[PDB]
């Protein structure tokens, strides 16, 4: 109806297509925030975990400062360091991982710490409208 | 009258701010130059304390600077760990490190204060070896 016409006109404009309300008058969708993590075989005592947050706006100094300021918070609590990797010019959340007494479960938790930091970093940016460059919200329908 | 050597010493002295300088009987004249480091202990919460290395006033006009400091944090991130932070209030460049009270001892507080100092030392040296920048007095020879 006036809805189906919107549901569909929504599809044609959203990229994916052939969308319609099912039997129960529902039309479900899945969306996701994909988080990038990288493990670096740094040296022989430590391993480095990087939470790649996306390209950094290197033309906005006001941003670099609210990031640098956010470190106070990461300095008080847990600890991934907020950094800038010149090469790919990205925003990085860094956390060294000690190999001594290492364990996949410890590695699992340390990686979880970094992603929870990204969660928090993002929420704050999202709640301020900010959106890094390599950020993409992928949508697609599923069985309602 | 004085040799152009003594002359230079004097013009140097008067220009540097200190006054009345000359070469002693041995043709010597010594100075002491200080590189002060400001540390601040903070009674943050009741489970952790916070050691701050106040490095100076952060030039908030330079987009490039902020980025170089952020890139330096990669280094601190690999090593022990004082964080390179920015404090809006005083617009200062901070080197932050938390200190746990559980089993704390002045010895532990002394080591920690000393790591922040050494971090400020690696920082300033990398900053100065870049020409970047955010007290001399004569003494006995």
């Amino acid at each position: 109806s006036r809805s189906e016409l919107l549901l569909e006109k929504f599809a044609e404009k959203i990229g994916i297509g052939s969308i319609s309300f099912n039997e129960n008058r529902l039309c479900s969708f899945a969306i996701d925030e994909i988080y990038y993590i990288s493990l670096s075989d740094a040296n022989d005592e430590y391993m480095m975990i990087y939470g790649v947050c996306g390209k950094f706006p290197t033309d906005n100094s006001n941003f670099a400062l609210e990031i640098l300021n956010a470190n106070l918070w990461f300095a008080e609590n847990g600890g991934p360091y907020l950094c800038y990797e010149a090469g790919a010019q990205s925003l990085l959340l860094a956390l060294r991982f000690p190999l001594d007494d290492a364990t996949p479960e410890k590695l699992e938790n340390e990686i979880e710490v970094v992603v929870k930091s990204m969660e928090n970093l993002y929420l704050v940016l999202h709640n301020q409208g900010i959106t890094l460059e390599n950020e993409h919200m992928k949508i697609e329908e599923i069985s309602s």
